[PDB]
């Protein structure tokens, strides 16, 4: 017997929503032995702002069956009965670590599966500094010294607060202050002297050059990775990506700062239930039974490192890797986040204080104040990057930054969306409004395709065109498989009256359906051949004969006709079931003086899939790769002796998973293929020469 | 016999120059024969470089009469003039593989005669092992185990490119793209990701003292020949030196790298004549009448093998040796050397990013880079930026000349993942563009969704020096596509739907499932065991048939209507389809999609259609239709039906309750 029998004839599915930067494969693995085992698919999927964007669908009572993430977002949840309670066997909790168990309990409930410890560790390379930096006071030392060799002491994440919270809480800084067992957020430690000691450092540090404030994780992920950087602060799952990298690195305890360690605010990976889940008993096997295991976490850690595992198993073994160690010794140092709601809160408001602070945009003392006013205020998370969260008497609001550094360089930065019919492009609305634009912010080479605030996004300004030519001015650029509609955008010096010149070029490339211009097509000469697959299978392949290199303007009638030097464009198109599965290849096509395919006389275009030769009097664009294909031919140029010939193609339906359909094709002919299947034959003619102007 | 006529009193002389490592003696016995019939002398050398030489001389009016080399060279010659035009009948031409006539055709011109077609295989003791290793990446392991032995698994040539060739091309790399019909120059497959694989593999290979990066011909072939390597790369013209060795020896396919086959570039070896001999006649009747023949082909190949002739005849006979079969079938995975002349200097930039980057010299990155380099201010600021939406991946695309008037010397771009890099493009335009498929997640892609859309965004980053300055950019780029029924049905958590089983064939499962949606889009699909709607609300209704490929069949729905209980046989039936066509004519109710496809969705304005009732139930009967005879999408004249109407209730598929706004 196996255990497939419990959830046969199965309705039941499981959604995971998990950041794509720890291992998603690994899990989906994981996912692939669970579906093995129980006969129940398992998908994967990442989000933008996950964390953000669960609340939301889960308040509708829609969204994954699971949820991964910091345990500090969790609890925020549980506020909101987002999450369905766990409530393991103690055989199962006494596998797990109990400190991991309290960061998941909330107000006296299991509010999920604890995973993982994440603490931000120092990373270095190893060949450029033998012995790294035991105090943040060093560093600058090293900068001066590594810049004359062309490189960077330290790149890390300057955007999000995780990465420069340890610093500043290194010298006693803290968000929310513990007593009497419970959080007070009242008690807010942001402004305090040891916030303002770390802040400041830092602060003088990107003053210095030692640092951009541009920097992000991207960027920082990079630099380090190519070498260029001596150092980087990041936690286990950056790992992976360094490992392939030539660069040979090691991890170990962040610098001191004043005397004092770095205190990272610890994260518990963690694995939550959505509340409105059918599924949740399937979710609770698959978290209990496979995720958490040996076997299962070495293969999430395979793929990408987990850090510090909540299972004891795994972990009593993980932990003779001197990386997880050297986390755990920077773990030890930090402290573990707050489960409560505010955290979501907290986490905006120093945002908001670093990159003001860094920006220059204010005073540590006037950003910091700013924070710790904001610190608890949920109306502050509705804030974007740049916007002010701005408190009045009453209550809070949200403004847009009132200065902003341009570079003739920062009004390029762009968001360009292709959709299917239409194509918008989108600028920052706060640093177009910092320049005195009231309206009409932008236009298209048509001026009256102008700009507006974006109707779903309150950060942007957008433009939009339809994807066709001649409305606002945009263009059509064709080529055999793609037409490119593009156009430009211009700003507005107009309204602000003060003049710096930009302009945005850009296009979005749809590829080309013949089918489409066969319809368009009144009476278009095409052939068709339907082609039973299995019992309820069934597919459609369709020749046709196109007038441009586009392979657009199909033929039409029963006959085509010829300049001598004219090239023939052949397509050809397949219809029914999935498009996806099989790909469309063309195996031999070739010219006869006849109308009949078994023509003893046949010069062969394609023949096993390949070319007949080199000339140009053959080009083949597409054979075996899609659901179409094309080549073209010059016909009397190929076979000239006859005033008319006709075409054959023999088609093959290659399935793309158990064979690699795309030919490769070497210049050298067997001629052994010479077997034609005129069941797979499409054929379309006469071709004749035109013999008259 | 009489063909003495032809030649009496004959007068001047022939040399040729032929590479040492193929037969010299056998060409020279066909001479000697040519000699003998015609009376005229004729002298084979084998000078050092004698391909680099050839031009030297020949610049002067002074060379061989004829020069033997592989196809690549010579429209470099030809491009000189130091070739004549060569014009043998069609008859002749017949003989030999048209597609070796094509390797010596340059701008239209034969410029030398096909003698044959050389392409490097994998030569392993047959003895020693049963099957040879199918994957380069097993090596290591092989030689690890023959490192205790006091030996090495593999020794080649890795002086020359053209040996170490095959893996760098192995994925995806090559030397000149191949476009409408011609070889495109400034198209240039060297500094890609494959490449990159083959030669750091390669890099890698001699760092772990498998092999000596020092290795050359002489020393693989003598050690090989001595039994001291277990397994070599090459082509026939070495075998001739294994065959009178004792060592009993196989050839077979070169291993695979990364899945994909080694690429070899295929050679064409070939006579040329010089444009500046008296003697093109007896050239000509030298290399066609004898040279180029069974009997002629049989002594050089006795004497060393020629791999697969050009010849017809010879090459039907010459087959059914396994060796040069194995030869053909690496032929057929590579690709024939181009015939440019470009491919001069192409060698010369390749053969320095091998020496460079075994050396330790240089990075793969660099010599790569300055390989494909070697193949071939400021006013306005503006940016050209293209993004491709495919079905299964997005392009996106940045202009270089605008990038250079915006100030960059050197171009580093790459997507959220710092793993995704630029490549340079070529399209009607110059670009440099990065790749990443349409789904979220690789490349640090993130899919966004609204009802109605699936939008998959990324951010390009863009900027001159790896250690940033001042100056960097981003640009945020999304593709967004409308959402599938099926799709937006399997992505709900919970969503309102009813399901039904059907066997097809007595084979395998299928379902059809029926589902209520918020959207005219039909996406967004209620959530929860019931649904409750305002007087005045749209039901947007779908159902899809699900489970496997039912192509053959359109999904067609013969009967929908609403019932006040939660019986479909309730005597009580407001009719939205009736007889396979829409109950009114008005936009109270709307069939979008029936008997169309694997789908069908309407929508109806439910509680104006109920009338007195405060809930209904919602039915569908549902047939497989067959569309073989194209009959099966319904077509409705008018709005007037037959009030009885016969229900099979086996196919009629239940959604409910659906109760009223406020009670
Ligand atoms: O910086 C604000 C952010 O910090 C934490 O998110 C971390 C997370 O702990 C790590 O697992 C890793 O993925 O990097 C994240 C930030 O990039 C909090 O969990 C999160 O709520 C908070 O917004
Ligand atoms: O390595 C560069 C070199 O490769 C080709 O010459 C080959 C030749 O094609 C083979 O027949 C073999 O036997 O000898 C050479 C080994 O490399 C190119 O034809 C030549 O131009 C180039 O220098
Ligand atoms: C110029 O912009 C940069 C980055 O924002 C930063 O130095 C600051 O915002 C501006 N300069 C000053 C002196 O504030
Ligand atoms: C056609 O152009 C598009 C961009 O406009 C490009 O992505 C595609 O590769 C081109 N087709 C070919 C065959 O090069
Ligand atoms: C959903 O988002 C897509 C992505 O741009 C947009 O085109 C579409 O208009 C949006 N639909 C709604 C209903 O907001
Ligand atoms: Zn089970
Ligand atoms: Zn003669």
């Amino acid at each position: 017997g196996h255990h497939h029998h419990h959830h046969k004839t199965e309705e039941g599915k499981l959604v995971i929503w998990i950041n794509g930067d720890k291992g998603y494969n690994g899990l989906a693995e994981v996912g692939k032995k669970f579906e093995k085992d129980t006969g129940i698919k398992v998908t994967v999927e990442h989000p933008d702002k996950l964390e953000e964007k669960f609340p939301q669908v889960a308040a509708t009572g829609d969204g994954p069956d699971i949820i991964f993430w910091a345990h500090d977002r969790f609890g925020g949840y549980a506020q909101s009965g987002l999450l369905a309670e766990i409530t393991p066997a103690a055989a199962f909790q006494d596998k797990l670590y109990p400190f991991t168990w309290d960061a998941v309990r909330y107000n006296g409930k299991l509010i999920a599966y604890p995973i993982a410890v994440e603490a931000l560790s120092l990373i270095y390379n190893k060949d450029l500094l033998p012995n790294p930096p035991k105090t943040w006071e060093e560093i600058p030392a090293l900068d001066k010294e590594l810049k004359a060799k062309g490189k960077s002491a330290l790149m890390f994440n300057l955007q999000e607060p995780y990465f420069t919270w340890p610093l500043i809480a290194a010298d006693g800084g803290y968000a929310f202050k513990y007593a009497a067992g419970k959080y007070d957020i009242k008690d807010v430690g942001v402004d305090n002297a040891g916030a303002k000691a770390g802040l400041t450092f830092l602060v003088d540090l990107i003053k210095n050059k030692h640092m951009n404030a541009d920097t992000d994780y991207s960027i920082a992920e990079h630099a380090f990775n190519h070498g260029e950087t001596a150092m980087t602060i990041n936690g286990p799952w950056a790992w992976s990506n360094i490992d392939t990298s030539a660069v040979n690195y090691g991890v170990t305890v962040l610098p001191t700062f004043k005397g004092q360690p770095s205190k990272p605010f610890v994260g518990v990976l963690s694995a939550g239930i959505n509340a409105a889940s059918p599924n949740k008993e399937l979710a609770k096997e698959f978290l209990e039974n496979y995720l958490l295991t040996d076997e299962g976490l070495e293969a999430v850690n395979k793929d990408k490192p987990l850090g510090a595992v909540a299972l004891k198993s795994y972990e009593e073994e993980l932990v003779k890797d001197p990386r997880v160690a050297a986390t755990m010794e920077n773990a030890q140092k930090g402290e573990i986040m707050p489960n409560i709601p505010q955290m979501s809160a907290f986490w905006y408001a120093v945002r908001t204080a670093v990159i003001n602070a860094a920006s220059g945009r204010q005073t540590v003392d006037a950003a910091l104040a700013a924070a710790q006013t904001n610190a608890a205020a949920g109306t502050c998370e509705e804030c974007s990057i740049d916007e002010d969260c701005k408190s009045n008497n009453g209550r809070w609001h949200c403004q847009c930054k009132q200065d902003f550094n341009i570079t003739d360089i920062s009004l390029l930065e762009h968001r360009l969306e292709c959709g299917a019919n239409d194509m918008k492009v989108s600028l920052g609305k706060c640093q177009l409004k910092s320049l005195g634009f009231d309206k009409v912010f932008m236009y298209l080479s048509d001026s009256r395709c102008s700009g507006f605030n974006d109707r779903d996004n309150r950060d942007w300004v957008s433009v939009v065109t339809p994807a066709r030519d001649g409305p606002c001015g945009t263009v059509l650029t064709r080529n055999e498989t793609h037409a490119t509609y593009s156009n430009t955008l211009y700003l507005a010096d107009e309204i602000i009256i003060r003049d710096l010149n930009i302009k945005i070029n850009f296009a979005c490339s749809y590829p080309l359906d013949m089918k489409v211009s066969l319809k368009t097509a009144l009476q278009p000469m095409v052939s068709a051949l339907n082609i039973r697959v299995g019992g309820t299978g069934m597919f459609t392949v369709r020749m046709a004969l196109f007038q441009t290199p586009s392979y657009t303007q199909p033929y039409q009638g029963s006959s085509v006709t010829l300049s001598t030097e004219a090239f023939l464009y052949v397509g050809t198109m397949l219809d029914g079931g999935d498009l996806s599965r099989f790909a469309l290849l063309m195996t031999n096509c070739y010219a006869t003086p006849s109308s009949q395919a078994t023509d003893p006389l046949k010069y062969f275009i394609i023949q096993d899939r390949c070319p007949h030769t080199r000339d140009s009097t053959i080009q083949v664009v597409e054979n075996g790769e899609s659901s179409q294909g094309r080549f073209s031919v010059q016909m009397f140029r190929f076979a000239g002796n006859y005033d008319l010939v006709y075409l054959h193609c023999e088609v093959y339906l290659c399935d793309t998973m158990n064979e690699k359909c795309k030919p490769t094709c070497s210049g050298t002919a067997f001629a052994s293929g010479s077997v034609i299947d005129q069941s797979r034959v499409l054929n379309l003619g006469p071709i004749t020469r035109k013999g008259v102007q």
